[PDB]
């Protein structure tokens, strides 16, 4: 009763009290010992006295929410790119140098057991890892958000390179326990497949489903010294056990085992995007399941933080827009928009047009595609077997909104087949699109050049019929981790000049445009960039090997290996400066070490066939005894949070070289900037901000733009009249198919050779002689090194348009209604 | 040895302008104009087989 | 000290065997069940393997 209370445990925050709780935990937590211990032991052992401090403020921060009941903002996501939890956790909270004198005066090195954690084996890539940014600057702005998404099993596969190739290992980054989650079984809900729908004089039904069990898990996500620490509410499946006897079906068939592996490996695998082989029935199995089990959750919540009370209207949903607002990352929670209808139409009563205003005022889409074939859309059959009530619903919305399409466009009947929900054709699908938008009041893109080229083209006739709706919100990067924990060293003279401020809003880093030439600053920032890279040459080879040369310009790409983004120009300027180095060898190369990094995708050939015209370059480049340090070609294992928040910092230039007019925005781009590096690209995606930004003058953009990739188009591109013209290219490509760089497999790139030369739907060639011009401006200039380090601080201090805390305010002022504070919050 | 351009016939033959035309506007199937947007995009700009380039002389 | 029995959780790819084909859906499972029920001697319905399965399971 109230002696039990959080009031009394920890004390002072102390090394002294550290250290006495982190052996509790090894002893007491572990059933350990000092002599039977391992790294891997005082990791978790540390990592839970991190965590009593972490707690008691999620304790506070959640009930104080309850008391002082706000709005709450869900952020809702198939993809928690979480990264590792122990130095952010420690950063956020003050804790570094108390842990870190706590267990070095131990006998044990941090920077050592931190490095024991395995990244929380949760997203893909971008859609995800934006999720957590979005999540740590949505704590540190003071909101009242929750992450909910699917807890993965096993992640997205491991990347290993055996041979050259590729190889994909299972993660099973759930192997040692996560001490980041608690697990609570207390909160599970059925989520209903499968079913019929039965049309009672009181309402409809989805009467005989399937049941599948969503339990969730609860990791805790703090803000930067503010104390307040959010949720992130994960969800797992797990099918009914009660296996023998329970409906009285069996003594027979089992066939029923499969639910109990057709449940369970909803949460056992991601199945990421814009591929995958074959729009499964899993995948919609999926996006349902973290959808239902949370609509469920977000109303029981509704119901009662203080919510009998704040009523007063039949706890009407009238005041549901007032107090939740739900963001819809991509058309994978699609589906919460019909769910919220069945869920209130039904289960509760609302009519069905008091039930609609709750629900389009309720969400906001935001999308990220920019080529549209892109876009969602589950074939209807699929949905009728599956979430029939739902069809049910997607179909009265398609006839009311393509009615109110009417009520303002008449005699417009070829628009209507534009704006429906369903694409008649071929096998007739629901485009879940349009679904996102028509149940939506806010559908921002996120980058002005992709949030206007929705407005324009792709959603145009709904730009038309609806303009208050479609907005924007170009994306961000957390400075918290981007800058302050992988960057320590350059984060520290930041605030040696300018205090700490900035990371908190990261407009005060303009500030730094003043100290441009105070030769001492100059000297600071190489220190730093020469500091890092000499930390990266030494992990390239203590945990994975080459000869990295500190002095060389670290060039590295680091993307999805996708055939739009191009490492094949990156790869082909490699081979020309491989062959200028090789034809006259005593002349002055910069020298460079080229790193490209990324996961392929399994099933995709092309992707895989590149990562081994990389390895492949690298085995005669990096042996031929010609070339010395003057080249060396790192392919970088298994890309992932870690390992960025390790190469980024080290990088001289990054390479962002899509072709113009593919990407949406670029996340890794604003680490690269904040971090110390040129850029170099193609004007696309969010380069065209950061030109803006930090001035084209100090930004290696080149090639086609968007307006001659359409008039190349237009005249048809044809590669070999590229080829014709340029001698190296020719030089080149015939060394890929002459079995230059396969020596036992001569037809090897045969692949690649001939997708270039007759069918390469991207470019590369095109922009080939513009990409080696630029990028010989480049190592033109790292020549000079007062000025190389002048243009870093002019990109670097031009950063703050690209913190996610400014995203996020515009998000949460714009659309999810609230104003974003910064007050400290107090706690014990 | 030359990289077939298709659009280039597709300037010459007015007709043929005219063919790809109707598919694509939305003559050919107009509760799904769109439709055969897939064929045109095959013809006018990954055409294996040579179409336009044997137009002509067949129609002939 | 007491054993729980958890099947290798490698099924989509591992000594390729997959893709083609999950009787192994049953591995994970006459597994899984290895520790799920007790199932008392002296009776039981036929000496079933399921029985020898768990204790030469406790025992190696
Ligand atoms: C930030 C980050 C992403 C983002 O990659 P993009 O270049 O923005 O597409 C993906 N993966 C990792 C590991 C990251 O650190």
């Amino acid at each position: 009763r109230k002696q039990i209370s959080v009031r009394g445990l920890a004390g002072v925050e102390n090394v002294t009290e550290l250290k006495k709780n982190f052996n509790r935990h090894l002893h007491f937590t572990l059933v350990k010992d000092r002599n039977v211990a391992t790294p891997r032991d005082y990791y978790f052992a540390l990592a839970h006295t991190v965590r009593d401090h972490l707690v008691g403020r999620w304790i506070r921060t959640q009930q104080h929410y309850y008391e002082k009941d706000p709005k709450r903002i869900y952020y809702l996501s198939l993809e928690f790119y979480m990264g590792r939890t122990l130095q952010n956790t420690m950063v956020n909270l003050a804790l570094e140098n108390a842990c870190d004198e706590a267990t070095y005066q131990l006998g044990l090195d941090m920077e050592e057991l931190e490095e024991i954690e395995e990244d929380a084996g949760l997203g893909n890539g971008g859609l995800g890892r934006l999720a957590a940014c979005f999540l740590d600057s949505m704590a540190t702005l003071g909101l009242a958000a929750y992450g909910y998404g699917i807890r993965y099993e096993f992640g997205i596969f491991n990347q290993k390179i055996c041979g050259g190739w590729q190889m994909e290992e299972a993660d099973d980054w759930l192997r040692y326990g996560n001490p980041w989650e608690k697990a609570r079984p207390e909160f599970t809900l059925p989520v209903h497949f499968y079913g019929r729908v039965e049309h009672t004089s009181q309402g409809a039904k989805w009467v005989d489903t399937q049941v599948v069990l969503a339990m969730p898990y609860d990791t805790p996500v703090p803000g930067y010294r503010n104390n307040v620490v959010n949720t992130m509410r994960l969800w797992s499946a797990k099918a009914p056990n009660d296996f023998n006897l329970k409906d009285f079906n069996v003594g027979g068939y089992i066939q029923a085992v499969l639910d109990r592996n057709l449940a369970e490996n909803i949460s056992r695998v991601l199945y990421p995007n814009d591929n995958f082989f074959e729009g499964k029935e899993l995948r919609l199995k999926q996006e349902y399941f973290v959808v239902a089990a949370t609509l469920q959750d977000i109303i029981r919540r509704f119901k009662s933080s203080k919510f009998g009370c704040r009523d007063p209207v039949r706890t009407n949903f009238d005041a549901f827009p007032d107090k939740v607002a739900i963001q819809l990352n991509d058309t994978h929670p699609s589906l919460a928009i019909p769910e919220l209808m069945r869920v209130l139409v039904d289960l509760e009563r609302l009519d069905w047009d008091k039930a609609w205003e709750v629900t389009v005022k309720t969400c906001a889409y935001t999308n990220h595609t920019v080529i549209p074939e892109a876009l969602e859309r589950w074939p209807v059959h699929l949905l009728e077997t599956l979430l029939p009530r739902h069809l049910q619903i997607i179909y009265e919305i398609n006839q009311r909104f393509l009615n109110r399409v009417a009520a303002a466009f008449p005699g417009d009947v070829d628009r209507l087949r534009r704006m429906s929900l369903v694409e008649e054709g071929a096998v007739k699908r629901i485009n879940m699109a349009h679904l996102c938008i028509a149940g939506s009041h806010a559908v921002n893109g996120v980058a002005r050049i992709h949030s206007e080229i929705l407005k324009k083209t792709i959603f145009k006739d709904f730009y038309e019929l609806e303009p208050h709706k479609f907005q924007n919100k170009t994306n961000g990067i957390t400075p918290r981790r981007w800058l302050v924990l992988c960057n320590p060293g350059l984060a520290e003279i930041i605030a040696e000049r300018i205090g700490e401020e900035y990371i908190s809003d990261l407009d005060q880093l303009r500030k730094l445009l003043s100290y441009v030439d105070d030769e001492a600053f100059i000297r600071d920032v190489a220190k730093v960039k020469q500091e890092n890279k000499l930390k990266f040459a030494a992990y390239l080879e203590r945990e994975y090997k080459v000869h990295i040369n500190p002095n060389s310009l670290f060039d590295v790409q680091v993307k999805r290996i996708h055939e739009y983004k191009r490492q094949l120009l990156n790869c082909l300027h490699v081979i020309t400066l491989y062959n200028r180095i090789k034809k006259e060898p005593n002349k002055f190369v910069v020298p460079r070490t080229v790193m490209i990094g990324g996961k392929a995708a399994p099933g995709y050939h092309m992707a895989k066939m590149i990562i081994k015209l990389i390895t492949a370059i690298g085995d005669v480049v990096n042996h031929d005894p010609v070339v010395g340090d003057r080249l060396r070609v790192i392919f970088l294992e298994n890309y992932r949070v870690s390992l960025a928040e390790k190469v980024i910092p080290a990088a001289d230039l990054s390479e962002q070289i899509s072709t113009a007019g593919t990407e949406a925005s670029g996340t890794g781009n604003m680490k690269f900037m904040l971090n110390g590096a040129l850029t170099i690209g193609t004007m696309d995606g969010a380069n065209v901000e950061m030109a803006e930004e930090a001035g084209e003058e100090n930004f290696f953009i080149f090639g086609m733009r968007v307006e001659d990739v359409d008039r190349l188009d237009q005249r048809g591109y044809n590669a070999q009249e590229y080829y014709d013209r340029i001698p190296e290219l020719r030089q080149i490509i015939e060394q890929l198919s002459s079995g230059f760089f396969s020596p036992k497999q001569p037809d090897l790139f045969k692949d690649i050779v001939n997708m270039l030369m007759h069918h390469d739907r991207f470019k590369v060639f095109a922009d080939y002689e513009e990409y080696v011009k630029c990028q010989e401006r480049v190592s033109a200039l790292y020549k000079n090194p007062r000025e190389w380090t002048r243009m870093v601080i002019r990109n670097i201090a031009t950063s703050g348009k690209f913190s996610s805390d400014r995203t996020i305010a515009q998000y949460a002022r714009e659309i999810w209604g609230v104003e974003p504070s910064r007050q400290r919050l107090p706690a014990p």
